[PDB]
């Protein structure tokens, strides 16, 4: 667990990446994976299974909390994660074949690729955050949720499990990824800069 | 966990392996392990615990549960990436067996066995695909399900856990498993293209 | 998780052992491992739990899950693993010792004791399957079972939990283990023509 | 393991961190890490699931635990370690990194980056103490709490599990935490006296 | 995990260890090892939960399983095979050191030790087979057991979990065992038989 | 995992530590954290979901947990493990810090602060005995125990789970900490005997 071990594993051994792209953006991802790993089985654990609603239909409780859940936010995040980072891996696998290829026997293809990727990085990241703010307007979760869906009678009250823990949780991811994005707009910019 | 390792793990020391297989391959096939880990235990865990019927009849929730879920979506998937992966343990075994004899003590050996490799690499993502439409025709699971099998009475009503989200990951997983079968028929095509 | 050390540690460092032995008998033996683990906490994870029986007799759930599943197939095939993997364990602990003590200061003995080892292991695995169709008669379970077991009054009707997945696993597990027994077969008589 | 490999992780190779800080801080460290994950699903592992109400209101459980717990200790604490290594991880960053240049081809800026890294780590520190202080005034918890947030009716009588416990570690943790800053403190008044 | 480190691992770099000793004894280690972690959590996990008596005393079913098990099988197992172990931990503890005071700057005190451990080690499996018998007479548990111990009033019916598979476990344990006493026996008499 | 390297990493890399502190000390330190971790989730995982009192009062269960049991007796060999492993973890440090500064570039100050380190080693040993006797009077827990604390009305029997086996591993832990504490005082003495 060298530190220039891991040093050199987070930036994908890429010779075009910057100051903030090897230090910052790495600190980030790390900061998200461990806020991840605290929360996702003991905030999150028991969201479907301590959610309850005021009524004695059979099946109104999974289906509300299918209705106002349609994925949960940890799974959401999980996602975000892989996706965000899969361009930083096509990377390192790229610059490993190049090196294969090499030793069996280029750099602007290196740039461009690696200027595409954090373009991609970008990307994801903003989807996400749009993604998130379609399925869970605002940022603050509720105690109580109204409920009406079949075979739901009328309009049911349902209750949520820690809204205000998950709130906080939900508040650090978000600016930890409104951060990223941050990074990622001003790693574009100064290699563009730095390109002439 | 050095980069170079990492990519001669998965490219298993294959002097025939193309860029596409070598880095896009192995990238999606990453992905879908990532993906299967995140979603197996968190969204399929209480597939059977949470599923319930509208009756009161007992032993009705456990053989309307089997009768349409004749096997989890997770298990199908992780099936699938044991199938898949057996092609390139074999190879990888089998490069390793040829360089333990030559050390003791060919090329179009090695050709040969990677194609048939990749073909029933091909061969099985096509196989699981179709069986994955034949027992869950469409991809959209719904939350409500009729369930006439003995010994519940008539027609009972049951309730699905988290139908959207397993809607979520089916899609995620289906198209990675689409991806990985475009990739196998461009490796292919490739590898008989500069066989002449 | 170098190939060839990967290979080193499966072959256990034999040099009588065949193309056959170090290669697809340890496949086969990674593809059981692989499958056993997936299909191990997911799918027999509820046996009992889930394991109900339509009656009001304390205990009658209890009494009648162990009267038929006497060992549950999960811990049959991980005893049949374990044993298997004895007489390897036995080979590659000689090869050791034998490494060590001429390193501190017999080919004949390592063949004799190899053949041994394979027909060990064939045995082994012959037997388990003869015990699998001793306790479970044919490959498919039931929905439900009849069970008349003290306390149980009369005869009363119990459910089992995913017999259709539990089905899909056990002709995996058991087509593994029979082409195990057709390798273990071809080594012994590949190792005896090639003694003459 | 080596106790000097594990030395030179925890010291992040930096050249400017005293005694104190490499020996003292580590420690303390380690020890609230340990102290948090022996208790973390042990102790609160049954927070809510065992918090009950004496009332009949469907919901009042969850509604009354999200009000007296709006966080839990565990996560808290869980927050706080990694909001006070973060700093030494951005200077174990930046050193790697400007070790990677210099091998691919600055004492003033490390010196001012690790004190204010320090400074950080002790502002950190003092921040999760006072929000401790005001979501939790005191350190002890009560076995009894009393609940009147909507729906429940009145005032309910809730209960909390193992209060004792989790009073014996809130005082463990706030310790190493008054410790972790006196020695901060300590630390940047070392510091800016050697450099004078 | 390379063979020749897992033997000298498993060995404990003794000199005066013979072939029984480091070839058969270390694989019935690993055998019960094995053996027990497949069925520790798995086969003994719900040992007390499932445990019902058919009563409506309360406490009566958490007092009738302490009277029936004192120490599950699974716990018993566990500490033979730490006390089991230890003297062969004392005894490579012991050759470390006298390795390093050897570098920093004896046969006979080596063998008599060896010796002494492997009497101590037979002497603990004896010791443990004992107390196995003296708990639980015979090796087959019952479905059924009769239970009359306050507050339970008069004699009530509680029923055990699995008492078949938990059988043939017990069975292979105490095989196991009865094959480490033999093997230990066999040490003794050759180490003295060589001895002279 | 070699036995020089486990013993490298016990000693803690001093040369002051004599043969009982390098070898009996380090055993019996593994036999706790052995019987610890085999007791603790199996033994202690159900101590407040099993414990439960002859009352319809709602709350009595938890408070009157709380009132028998302020802190767990795994958690409080947990701390007491952390607790006196702590000066031998700041020596460790202090050694690896000495060896960076000679290296960037005493015998006394090493063996003064390994006789200090002893010496807290061994009060911490009496310390957290005496708070075991202090919580716990006797060493046998009791399967009925009488508790009139609120909301419970008048006096209420309520069960504890396997008094039997916790008391079995009590007597294991306090057996090991007793010789814990006979050899902090003859490593002690010894050391002071050899000082002159
Ligand atoms: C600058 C930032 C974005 C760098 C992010 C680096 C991420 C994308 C890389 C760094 C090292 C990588 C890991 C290296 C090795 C493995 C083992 C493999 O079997 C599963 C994936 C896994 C676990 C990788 C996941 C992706 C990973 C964590
Ligand atoms: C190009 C793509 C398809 C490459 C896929 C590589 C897969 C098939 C290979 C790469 C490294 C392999 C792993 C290498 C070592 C082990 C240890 C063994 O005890 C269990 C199997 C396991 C865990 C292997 C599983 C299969 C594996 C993950
Ligand atoms: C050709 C086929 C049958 C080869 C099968 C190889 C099997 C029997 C061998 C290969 C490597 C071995 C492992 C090597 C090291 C250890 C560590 C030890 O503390 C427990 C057993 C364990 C985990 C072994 C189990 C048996 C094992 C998996
Ligand atoms: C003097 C004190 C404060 C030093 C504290 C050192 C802390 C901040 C450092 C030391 C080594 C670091 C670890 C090194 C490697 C990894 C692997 C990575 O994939 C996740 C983070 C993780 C697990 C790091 C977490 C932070 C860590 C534990
Ligand atoms: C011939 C037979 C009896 C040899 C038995 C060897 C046993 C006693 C030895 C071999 C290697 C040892 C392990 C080596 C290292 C560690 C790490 C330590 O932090 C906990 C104990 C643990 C896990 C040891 C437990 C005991 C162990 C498994
Ligand atoms: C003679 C006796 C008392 C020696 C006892 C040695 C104990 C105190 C030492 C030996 C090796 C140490 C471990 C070495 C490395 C790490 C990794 C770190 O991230 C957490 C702590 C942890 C796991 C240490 C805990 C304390 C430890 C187990």
């Amino acid at each position: 667990m060298n530190w220039t071990g891991l040093y050199t594993l987070l930036s994908g051994v890429n010779r075009h990446s910057t100051a903030i792209g090897r230090v910052w953006l790495s600190v980030i991802f790390i900061f998200r994976i461990m806020v991840l790993v605290v929360a996702a089985e003991s905030v999150w654990g028991d969201e479907k299974s301590s959610f309850i609603c005021n009524t004695l239909q059979p099946g109104c409780n999974s289906v509300c909390y299918d209705q106002f859940f349609p994925i949960s936010h940890v799974r959401l995040w999980s996602l975000q994660l892989i996706l965000v980072s899969t361009p930083a891996l096509l990377v390192a696998m790229h610059v490993a074949h190049q090196q294969h290829i090499e030793k069996k026997m280029i750099s602007g293809t290196l740039w461009w690729t690696y200027v595409i990727s954090v373009v991609f990085r970008l990307l994801f990241e903003a989807v996400f955050m749009y993604v998130f703010y379609l399925l869970y307007p605002g940022y603050a979760m509720v105690r109580l949720v109204k409920c009406d869906v079949y075979p739901c009678p009328n309009t049911v009250d349902c209750f949520v499990s820690r809204p205000t823990e998950k709130t906080v949780f939900t508040v650090f991811m978000l600016a930890a990824s409104g951060i990223c994005i941050i990074l990622n707009v001003a790693e574009v910019v100064y290699l563009i800069i730095r390109a002439c």
